């Protein structure tokens, strides 16, 4: 498309502003987007639907667990998706780690919100012992 479907020209220019490594000299680009797209399509995921911050977040959440024991490439893909999502939400980034920490922080906060929320309006209990 004129300005792709995932990210527009400008969005792509910025998307290609994130570094792959903190001590490295790599950055995102249409190449990475194509790679991710290839993996997405190969994973049975729609690329266009990956344009929405929701779809990006969904994928990230889909690999979230796959990360537990995912591959190096799979992990890198997840990070890339996270960055994409950040751009979708209009989040500034510098490195893949930064974006990862950004999403990691947000997510963590989210989980908490869920906890504090439940607690606030809920309850829980437990027990365990043996002599």
């Amino acid at each position: 498309g004129a300005r792709a479907s995932v990210l527009s020209g400008g969005e792509l220019d910025k998307w290609e502003k994130i570094r792959l490594r903190p001590g490295g000299k790599k950055q995102y680009k249409l190449k990475h987007i194509v790679w991710a797209s290839r993996e997405l399509e190969r994973f049975a995921v729609n690329p266009g639907l990956l344009e929405t911050s929701e779809g990006c977040r969904q994928i990230l959440g889909q690999l979230q667990p796959s990360l537990q024991t995912g591959s190096e490439e799979l992990r890198s893909l997840y990070n890339t998706i996270a960055v994409l999502y950040c751009v979708h939400q209009r989040i500034d980034v510098k490195d893949t780690k930064e974006a990862l920490d950004k999403i990691e922080e947000e997510q963590n906060k989210s989980k908490k919100k869920a906890q504090q929320a439940a607690a606030d309006t809920g309850n829980n209990s437990q027990v365990s012992q043996n002599y």
